[PDB]
């Protein structure tokens, strides 16, 4: 087991989101635990699983900056952004819809990080 598998899958994994709108972010936040306090960016990962653990090996992913790796196919994401000016709940959110390529650390040949960057 990896803990940090498991919560990275909890804090940017979400494998059939439907509408990805700012009450789509909204509910996802608090069903994740992101609430307390309000997570300023935080981006989720759509489609299946197995893609993204790929981005750890050859297969999906090349070496990236200082121990980074970067994917080669482009996934569906949505970024949720913090609105507002309070750092405390009720956390609003507005959501970006993205369709492009992520940045991962991997650790045993799992995603361990995402690096939120690349959605600022």
């Amino acid at each position: 087991d990896n803990s940090r598998y498991t919560h990275f899958l909890t804090q940017h994994y979400d494998a059939k989101p439907q509408g990805r709108d700012d009450r789509y972010c909204e509910s996802i936040m608090r069903r994740r635990g992101l609430t307390s306090p309000c997570k300023d960016i935080n981006t989720f990962i759509h489609g299946n699983k197995r893609s993204i653990k790929a981005i750890c090996e050859n297969k999906n992913g090349n070496p990236h900056r200082e121990n980074l790796r970067i994917s080669k196919s482009s996934f569906q994401v949505t970024t949720c952004k913090l609105h507002g000016g309070s750092p405390w709940p009720p956390c609003q959110y507005r959501a970006t819809a993205g369709f492009r390529n992520v940045v991962v650390a991997c650790e045993n040949g799992l995603p361990v990080h995402l690096d939120q960057s690349i959605f600022r």
